[PDB]
């Protein structure tokens, strides 16, 4: 189900993110608390920001865009081969910060949305459903992490 080349595809579109890593990761985070506002609900300091302008200007929300794309950035550049990395991310998410995976779903929908938007031509069909198969392994991987922690969201 990824095969080499559709990894070079998920590669490539993430190089072109690379270029402003803190304006992407904004963007992903404003839609995904645009689409699906309860996710806000998890974001003490977040669930009080009033507008998009104020979402913007917000350090705090640009750094965690940050953080969160570092990690899954490094998570896919393993092409799959992600124990290391992804344990401890289920872990925090699962029995700290009480992410059910269909908030994990949301985002990723918010991902694809922010990298065919700005990356159109890098983010065709096959290089879509690349990323959305990397997504899905991602999420498979994370949910039955979060059984084994006895978490079942
Ligand atoms: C691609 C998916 C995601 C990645 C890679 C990601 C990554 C991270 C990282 C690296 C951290 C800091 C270390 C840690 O606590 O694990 C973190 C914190 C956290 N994440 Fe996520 N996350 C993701 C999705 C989500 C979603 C969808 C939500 C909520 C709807 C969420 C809620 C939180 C919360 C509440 C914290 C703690 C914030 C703080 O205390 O500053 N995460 N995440």
């Amino acid at each position: 189900v990824l095969s080499e080349g559709e990894w070079q595809l998920v590669l490539h579109v993430w190089a072109k993110v690379e270029a402003d890593v803190a304006g992407h990761g904004q963007d992903i985070l404003i839609r995904l608390f645009k689409s699906h506002p309860e996710t806000l609900e998890k974001f003490d300091r977040f669930k009080h920001l009033k507008t998009e302008a104020e979402m913007k200007a917000s350090e705090d929300l640009k750094k965690h865009g940050v953080t969160v794309l570092t990690a899954l950035g490094a998570i896919l550049k393993k092409k799959g081969h992600h124990e290391a990395e992804l344990k401890p991310l289920a872990q925090s998410h699962a029995t700290k910060h009480k992410i059910p995976i269909k908030y994990l779903e949301f985002i990723s929908e918010a991902i694809i949305h922010v990298l065919h938007s700005r990356h159109p031509g890098d983010f065709g069909a096959d290089a879509q459903g690349a990323m959305n198969k990397a997504l899905e392994l991602f999420r498979k991987d994370i949910a039955a992490k979060y059984k084994e922690l006895g978490y079942q969201g």
